C-alpha cells in the first residue's frame, strides 16, 4: 500500500523557493491519473568530453632512484654513491652475515634441499636470455620463496646488486605479506631490508637497491601511473589461479615486454597446461620444475563410508553407486545432501586415520570459514578431540598471521596436527607434516548479479583440477591418502576448470585502471587478454561508469573519474566521499567507506547482536551509525595507550587488528583526497551523539543511501522486508535492526538502505540503515513516477506525498550531481561556494533530518 509521507507546509514551500533560486523544471503535473510523468531530471551540468592503444613505459633500475617512493635519492650517502660501490657493500655485508651467524646457515642448509634448488643455475640462464619464461612446477617445490631469492643472490654474488629491483606480485593480500615475512626471515631479516611488501592500505618498503617488493596487482597497477621506473625483474607468481587482476596485468606486461625487451618478466604456475600462457607471450621457454611426489591412495564418499561404517541421521549423485559397494553403504550415502557437507563423516574419518597407525597431519578443505568453525566446535565438543591427542587448527585469510604460521610448526609427539584450510593450502602454502588429505570438494567464489545488485557466497563443486591439486598434498612427505567427500558418479560430472574470475566479476575497476593509465578503450584492451570477458560484463562496466560520470559521452575520463581511479575502493562509495567532502562530513564517509574493505569489528559469532553491542547503535537503527560510534569510543580508549586500548576491545568484544587496518585505510583515503586538492578542513574528525539532535550524521546517513544503492527495502513486520525486486527478504541476524527476541521492533520509518542484499536459502539484507522517506526519493533512488498524489519510486514501492515535494527532491539529486561534476573540477571551490549553492546544500541538510520526515527518534 502507497506510505503516507508527513512533511510540513514550510519544508514545501523552501523546498520549492531553493527550486526557484536554482532556476530549475518542476515537471509539473498529470491531466489524467492514469498517464504518470518521469520526475527525473536529466544531467543539470557534464563535463566539456575530450578526444579518443598507450605502453606503460620502461626503465631499469638506478642507483640514485628508489623505485618504492618513486622519488630521487638526495639525502645520504646513496645519492652519488656509484653503482660498484653499492654493490661491493651489499656484497661484503652478505658473505660476512652468512660466515657469523649460525642460525641463518642452518636455514640456508633448509633452503638447499627444496627440489627447486636443483634448477637454480638452469632457471637462471633462461631468464637472463629471454625477455619472460614460465617456471612451471609443483606446489611445494620452493618456486616463491627461492626463485626471487635466486635472481637477487645471482646479482649480489656476480657485484651487480645495484642492477637488481624486483616486483613479485601476489593474487592475495595474505601471501604478498606471508612471503615477503617468510623471505625476509629466510635472509635473516625483517621485511624492511632486502625484503619488503605493498597490499591495500599497508606496506612496509624495501631498501632502495637488490631488493624485493611481494604485492598484490591492485597494488602494482595504482602505482603504474608513472611507469615501471627502476625495476630489472617483474615476477607475476600462481599465474594458475586466473586471479582477475593478474590476468589484466598479463595484458599490461606482454605490451611491456614487446617495447621494452630489457625487461624480464618471470611468470610461476603450478602443474596445469601452461601452453595458453606460452603461446600469449611469444612462445616463451618453459622451465620444468620437480621433485620427490609420492603415491597418494584416492577415495570418494561411497569408500569413506565403507571403510569408516558410517550411517547418517542438478540431479543427486548420492543415489549412484555401483554393484562392488554393500547396501548400507548405498542406503547411508543416499540420505547425505550433496549441498551439506557431512561433518560426522569427517569426525569418522579423522578416528578410521588413528587405526592406520602411521603419523602425520591432516589437511582439511573446506570452502569458507563458515564450515571450518562449524567443523571445529563438533571437533571441540568431543573430548577425543582435546589437546592430549589433536591440534586442530584453523587456516582462513581472516586470522592474524600469528595463528596463520602456527599451522607450519611441528607438534608433540602422540599429538596429530588438523588443518581446517580454504584453498590457500591447495596451491599457495605448502604444510610439510601432511599425509592425509579430507576434500570437501567444493569451492567458495563471489558471484554478483547486477541486475538484481545480488551477492551470493556460493558453494560451488570443485574442478577435477582442484581435486587432482588437493590430493597432491598428501604426497610429500610419504605414501599418502585423499578422502574425496563427493560420490564417484558427482566426480564424473564436474568440470575440469573452474570459470576463470575475468568471466564472473564486475570490470568497473579494471576499466578506470585502463583509462587512468591512457592505454585505449575498455572494451579493446580486454578484448587483448588471454580469455577475454563476456561482452555483457563489459557493457555493464561501462554503463556503471557513465551513470557515476566518471566517462564523458565519449568514454573518456572526466576529472570525477580520475580521483575514484585513484581511490582504492567501490567507485560509488568513491564518489559518496566526495561528496561528504563537499558537505564537510568526509572524515565520517572515509570511516563507512574504510570499513567496506575488512570484517566486521564485531566479535558476534553469528548470533544476534549483545547489550554491548547494540548500544554502540544509539536510536538510529543503523549498523553504520553503530560503527561510526564504535570508531569514536575506540579512537578515545586509545589516548590511554597500548594496553587500555587492548582492554576496550577485550571488554566491548571488537577485533582491535580490524580497527587499526580500518583507520591507517581511511587515513590513506584522506590522503588521496587532500592530494586532488580537498581541504583539510571538510576531512576533520567531528564528534557527534548518536542519540540528540546531529546534523554531520543525518548527512553521513543521506550520503549513505547514495554509496550502498540501490540497496532500499521495506520492513513488512517481524524480520520480514520487501526488496527492490518486490521480493521477500529477511533482516540478517548481525543487524541491530534484527530483534533480539520476540519483542518487534517499532520503527519510525520502514525504509532501510544496506551493504549487501546476499542469497543463501533465502534474500538477506546485512549492514541495515534506516532513512527517512525523503532520503529514499533524495539519494536511494533512480525513477520515480507521479500521478498526483502518489509517487511509484523504481516501480517497486508507492508514497503518498505532493507531487511538488517529489519533483523538487528530485532537482535537488540533479542540482547536487551538477555540483559534484564542477566540484571535482576544481575541489578547493568547497571552501568559497557561490550563495544559490551553499542554499541547495542547507536544503539537503534539512530534508536529511528525521524531523524533516515527521520522525523523532528520542520518542520510541
Ligand atoms: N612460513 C613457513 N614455515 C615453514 N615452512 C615454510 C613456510 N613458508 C614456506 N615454507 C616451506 O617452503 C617450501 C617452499 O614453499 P614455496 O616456495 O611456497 O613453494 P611453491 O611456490 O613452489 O609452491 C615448502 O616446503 C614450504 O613448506
Ligand atoms: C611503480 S614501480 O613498479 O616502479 N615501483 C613500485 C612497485 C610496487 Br608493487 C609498489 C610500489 N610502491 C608502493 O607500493 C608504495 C609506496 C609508498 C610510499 C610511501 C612513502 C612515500 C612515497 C611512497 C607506500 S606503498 C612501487
Ligand atoms: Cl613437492
Ligand atoms: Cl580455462
Ligand atoms: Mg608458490
Amino acid at each position: 500500500e502507497p506510505y503516507k509521507v508527513n512533511l510540513s507546509q514550510d519544508l514545501e514551500h523552501q523546498l520549492q523557493n531553493v527550486i526557484q533560486e536554482l532556476n530549475l523544471e518542476i515537471v509539473p503535473p498529470p491531466e489524467d491519473p492514469f498517464l504518470p510523468v518521469v520526475l527525473n531530471l536529466g544531467k543539470l551540468a557534464h563535463f566539456e568530453p575530450s578526444q579518443r592503444i598507450g605502453v606503460v613505459p620502461w626503465s631499469p633500475p638506478q642507483s640514485n632512484w628508489n623505485p618504492w617512493t618513486s622519488s630521487n635519492i638526495d639525502e645520504g650517502p646513496l645519492a652519488y654513491a656509484t653503482p660498484e660501490q653499492i654493490s661491493m657493500d651489499l656484497k661484503n655485508e652478505l658473505m660476512y652475515q652468512l660466515e657469523q651467524d649460525h642460525d641463518l646457515q642452518a636455514i640456508l642448509q633448509e633452503r638447499e634441499l627444496l627440489p627447486v634448488k636443483k634448477f637454480e643455475s638452469e632457471i637462471l640462464e633462461a631468464i637472463s636470455q629471454n625477455s619472460v619464461i614460465i617456471i612451471r612446477g609443483a606446489t611445494g617445490c620452493g618456486k616463491t620463496t627461492q626463485v626471487p631469492q635466486f635472481i637477487l643472490d645471482d646479482f649480489i654474488q656476480n657485484d651487480r646488486a645495484a642492477e637488481c629491483n624486483i616486483v613479485v606480485t601476489q593474487p592475495r593480500r595474505i601471501s604478498a605479506v606471508s612471503v615477503a615475512e617468510r623471505v625476509a626471515y629466510e635472509r635473516g631479516e625483517e621485511p624492511g631490508k632486502s625484503c619488503g611488501y605493498s597490499v591495500r592500505f599497508e606496506s612496509v618498503l624495501p631498501r632502495p637497491h637488490a631488493s624485493i617488493m611481494f604485492c598484490t596487482v591492485g597494488v602494482l597497477l595504482r602505482k603504474l601511473e608513472a611507469g615501471i621506473r627502476g625495476i630489472s625483474h617483474v615476477i607475476v607468481d600462481e599465474i594458475h589461479e586466473r586471479d582477475i587482476n593478474t590476468d589484466f596485468l598479463l595484458v599490461v606486461l606482454r605490451d611491456v615486454v614487446q617495447a621494452y625487451p630489457e625487461v624480464r618478466i618471470v611468470l610461476m604456475s603450478a602443474t596445469i597446461d601452461t601452453s595458453m600462457f606460452c603461446e600469449y607471450f611469444f612462445n616463451c621457454p618453459i622451465i620444468e620444475v620437480y621433485g620427490r611426489t609420492y603415491p597418494v591412495q584416492e577415495y570418494f564418499l561411497e569408500d569413506c563410508i565403507q571403510m569408516t561404517h558410517f550411517v547418517p541421521p542438478d540431479a543427486n549423485c548420492n543415489l549412484i553407486c555401483g554393484d562392488e559397494y554393500g547396501p548400507e553403504t548405498r542406503m547411508s550415502m543416499a540420505q547425505l545432501n550433496e549441498k551439506e557437507t557431512p561433518f560426522e563423516l569427517i569426525e569418522a574419518l579423522l578416528k578410521y586415520i588413528e587405526t592406520l597407525n602411521v603419523p602425520g597431519a591432516v589437511l582439511v578443505f573446506l570452502p569458507g570459514w563458515n564450515l571450518i568453525y562449524t567443523m571445529q566446535k563438533h571437533l571441540e565438543m568431543n573430548p577425543h578431540f582435546g589437546s592430549h591427542r589433536y591440534q586442530i587448527l584453523p587456516l582462513h585469510s581472516q586470522i592474524p598471521r600469528e595463528e596463520q604460521r602456527k599451522v607450519f610448526d611441528p607438534v608433540p609427539s602422540g599429538v596429530t596436527k588438523v588443518i581446517l584450510s580454504t584453498n590457500i593450502a591447495e596451491t599457495s602454502i605448502t604444510i610439510n607434516d601432511v599425509v592425509y588429505v579430507i576434500d570437501s570438494c567444493k569451492q567458495k567464489v563471489k558471484l554478483f548479479t547486477a541486475h538484481n545488485n545480488m551477492t551470493n557466497y556460493a558453494t560451488v563443486w570443485a574442478s577435477k583440477t582442484n581435486l587432482e591439486q588437493r590430493k597432491g598434498r598428501a604426497g610429500r612427505v610419504r605414501p599418502g591418502f585423499c578422502f574425496h567427500l563427493c560420490s564417484r558418479a558427482r566426480f564424473e560430472r564436474l568440470e575440469t576448470h573452474m570459470t576463470p574470475e575475468m568471466f564472473r566479476t564486475p570490470l568497473h575497476e579494471i576499466a578506470l585502471s585502463i583509462k587512468l593509465l591512457r592505454l585505449g578503450g575498455i572494451g579493446q584492451f580486454l578484448a587483448k587478454a588471454i580469455e577475454p570477458p563476456p561482452l555483457d560484463a563489459v557493457i555493464e562496466a561501462e554503463h556503471t561508469l557513465r551513470e557515476l560520470d566518471a566517462l564523458d559521452a565519449n568514454d573518456e575520463l572526466t576529472p570525477l573519474g580520475r580521483i575514484l581511479a585513484k581511490l582504492p575502493i567501490e567507485p560509488r562509495f568513491g564518489k559518496m566521499m566526495i561528496m561528504g567532502c563537499i558537505f564537510y562530513v568526509g572524515d565520517a564517509v572515509c570511516t563507512i567507506s574504510a570499513a567496506t574493505c575488512f570484517p566486521e569489528p564485531f566479535i558476534s559469532e553469528g548470533k544476534r547482536l549483545g547489550y554491548v553491542h547494540r548500544n554502540f547503535a544509539g536510536n538510529r537503527f543503523s549498523d553504520h551509525v553503530a560503527l561510526l560510534s564504535v570508531f569514536q569510543a575506540w579512537d578515545d580508549a586509545r589516548m590511554g595507550g597500548e594496553e587500555a586500548e587492548i582492554r576496550f576491545c577485550e571488554h566491548k568484544r571488537l577485533n582491535m587488528a580490524t580497527l587499526r587496518m580500518t583507520w591507517e585505510a581511511k587515513v590513506q583515503l584522506k590522503e588521496i583526497l587532500i592530494n586532488s586538492g580537498f581541504p583539510e578542513d571538510c576531512l576533520l574528525t567531528q564528534v557527534f551523539t548518536n542519540t540528540g539532535p546531529d546534523n554531520n550524521l543525518d548527512v553521513v546517513i543521506s550520503l549513505l543511501a547514495f554509496g550502498v544503492y540501490p540497496n532500499v527495502c521495506y520492513h513488512k513486520e517481524k524480520r520480514k522486508i520487501l526488496t527492490t525486486e518486490g521480493r521477500n527478504a529477511l533482516i540478517h541476524k548481525s543487524s541491530v535492526n534484527c530483534p533480539f527476541s520476540s519483542q518487534d521492533m517499532k520503527y519510525p520509518s520502514p525504509f532501510f538502505v544496506f551493504g549487501e542484499k546476499i542469497r543463501t536459502r533465502a534474500i538477506s539484507a546485512k549492514g541495515m540503515t534506516l532513512v527517512t522517506p525523503l532520503q529514499l526519493l533524495l539519494f536511494a533512488s533512480k525513477k520515480v513516477q507521479s500521478d498526483g498524489q502518489i509517487v511509484l519510486v523504481d516501480d517497486w514501492i508507492r508514497l503518498q506525498i505532493s507531487h511538488e515535494a517529489a519533483a523538487c527532491i528530485t532537482a535537488l539529486r540533479a542540482a547536487m550531481e551538477a555540483l559534484v561534476v564542477e566540484v571535482t573540477k576544481q575541489p578547493n571551490i568547497i571552501s568559497q561556494l557561490d550563495p544559490v549553492n551553499e542554499h541547495m546544500l542547507n536544503m539537503i541538510r534539512q530534508i536529511s533530518r528525521p524531523s524533516a520526515a515527521g520522525i523523532n527518534l528520542m520518542i520510541d
